[PDB]
Order: C-alpha cells, then structure tokens, then sequence
C-alpha cells in the first residue's frame, strides 16, 4: 500500500534510479548524476510528496545511511518476485526505444510511460483511493 | 480531469516549474537551470508517464513552441482561479520552510509536500481512480 522498493541501476555510464511500488508494479524514475545520498535524498523527497510512502525497501541497505537520507526520512515520516520483474522489463523497454531520443534520461521517460500505461497507473490510484 | 496547467516562476534567481491538476490542486514542481523548451519537454514527459495528461493549459503560450515541446506533446499523446490560489499558496509555504534547508530545490520540494497533504493529493487520486 505505501511500500516502495528504490534500487539505481547503470546504463551508459549514468545512474537510474528507480523507485517501484510494490502492490501495483507502477515506476518512478530519474537519472542522477552519481550514487550519492544527496540525490537518494532529494528523490525520496519529491516521491514522499506525491504519493502516500510509509516505508522503503532496497536491494543495496548502505545506500540509506547518509545523514541526508535519514534527514528526508525523518521529515517525510518514512521507515524501513515483482521488483526484480518490473525493473527487468523497464531495462528492456529501454532498450527497446533508445534509438529515439539523443539522451538517455529521455528513453528512461519514455520507457516509465511505457510501462505504467502497459495498468500499473490504474492499479497504484486505486489501492490508494480505497485505501 | 486531464488538464494540467504548467507555469514558471522565479525565486532567488532559479526558475520554478509548477504543474497543477486544476480539479484538485494537487503539484508537481522542479527547480530547473533555465526556461528553456528542453527542460518543459522533459517536465512533461515524466508528469505524463505518472498522470493520464490530456490538455496542457499555462499563462503563457510561448512556453510550448519550440520542436522539443511539440514533440514531447505529440508522443505523449497530448492537446492544448484555482490555479492562481494554488501558486499563491506554494510560493507562501516555500517562504515558510525555506530556511530550513541550503538548497532552494530542497525547500520547493518540502512546500510541494506541505501543500498536497494539507488534501489535494486524496483528491487526485479519487477523480483519476472514479473516472
Ligand atoms: C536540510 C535537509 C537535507 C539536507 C540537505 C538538503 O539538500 C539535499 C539536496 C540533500 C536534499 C538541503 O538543501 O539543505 N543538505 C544539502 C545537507 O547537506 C544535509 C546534511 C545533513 C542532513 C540533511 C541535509 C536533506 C533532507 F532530505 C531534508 C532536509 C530538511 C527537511 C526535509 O528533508
Ligand atoms: C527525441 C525527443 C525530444 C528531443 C530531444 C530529447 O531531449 C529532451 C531533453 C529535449 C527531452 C532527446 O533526448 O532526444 N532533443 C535533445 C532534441 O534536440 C529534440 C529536437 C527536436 C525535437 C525533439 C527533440 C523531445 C521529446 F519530448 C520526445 C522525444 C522522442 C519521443 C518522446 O518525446
Ligand atoms: C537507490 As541507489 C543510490
Ligand atoms: C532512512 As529511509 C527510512
Ligand atoms: C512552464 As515555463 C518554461
Ligand atoms: C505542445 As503541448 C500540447
């Protein structure tokens, strides 16, 4: 319901990070710049404030150790197979499209838009409207 | 229902993109380097892969000329005082929060949270979910 897995992968020498909610498959993503807490941070932020995330769940447990991320955490009032298969098929979307744009943060969006519409988007607004 | 309306503001010499839902109030904001139809194109982009976006409006229509904003409209499949209130309120909660963080992006993002919860974000998801 407000469980949300958030894992960064790599393409192209560039990091993607990717949040999944778990009860509906539906993706959020953004490419940063480096693997830092300040941009885990900021992208917990930005996800605490559209939808209703009470805990997260990751593949890597060190990537939530920065003052700063405890810091979102704290302010968001945040706690600690579908993922891996979500983020197998966003992989493969990507590929599947990138010829179409020049930069890879444009195929990324394209592939979210892709997938969710594929719904995951439907599911995610009704497990938190009857919720 | 799917219309969203986008302007950009400026606050300490940066420049703030806001989407509205108009039926509900909900945000989504982003602090980008410059007002330029690359950033719009990939602001609309990642709204449209989250949100079933049908019509654009904004309060100024040269915003969405440039071939990257059209083509960003075109794939996504998307045509051309709430929203004034709802401006008014998040650049006031901005100032509210704002020496609470360094960054201006940071303080955005805190004021786009205050503002959904306080809700806009319940709403959201209603209309979407029953439509
Ligand atoms: C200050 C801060 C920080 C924080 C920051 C902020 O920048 C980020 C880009 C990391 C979000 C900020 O703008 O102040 N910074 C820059 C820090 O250096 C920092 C250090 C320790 C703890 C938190 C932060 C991180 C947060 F997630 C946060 C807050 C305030 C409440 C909302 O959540
Ligand atoms: C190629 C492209 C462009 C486009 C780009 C792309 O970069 C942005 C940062 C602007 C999204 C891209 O990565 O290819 N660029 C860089 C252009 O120069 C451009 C020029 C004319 C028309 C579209 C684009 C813009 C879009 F919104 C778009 C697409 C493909 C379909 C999805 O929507
Ligand atoms: C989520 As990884 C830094
Ligand atoms: C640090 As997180 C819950
Ligand atoms: C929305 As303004 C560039
Ligand atoms: C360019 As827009 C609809």
């Amino acid at each position: 319901p407000g469980i949300w897995q958030l894992d960064c992968t790599h393409l192209e020498g560039k990091v993607i990070l990717v949040a999944v909610h778990v009860a509906s498959g539906y993706i959020e993503a953004e490419v940063i710049p480096a693997e830092t807490g300040q941009e885990t941070a900021y992208f917990l932020l930005k996800l605490a404030g559209r939808w209703p995330v009470k805990t997260i769940h990751t593949d890597n447990g060190s990537n939530f150790t920065s003052a700063t991320v405890k810091a979102a955490c704290w302010w968001a009032g945040i706690k600690q197979g579908v993922v891996e298969s979500m983020n197998k098929e966003l992989k493969k979307i990507i590929g599947q499209v990138r010829d179409q744009a020049e930069h890879l943060k444009t195929a990324v969006q394209m592939a979210v838009f892709i997938h969710n519409k594929k719904s995951a988007g439907e599911r995610i607004v009704d497990i938190i409207a009857t919720d």
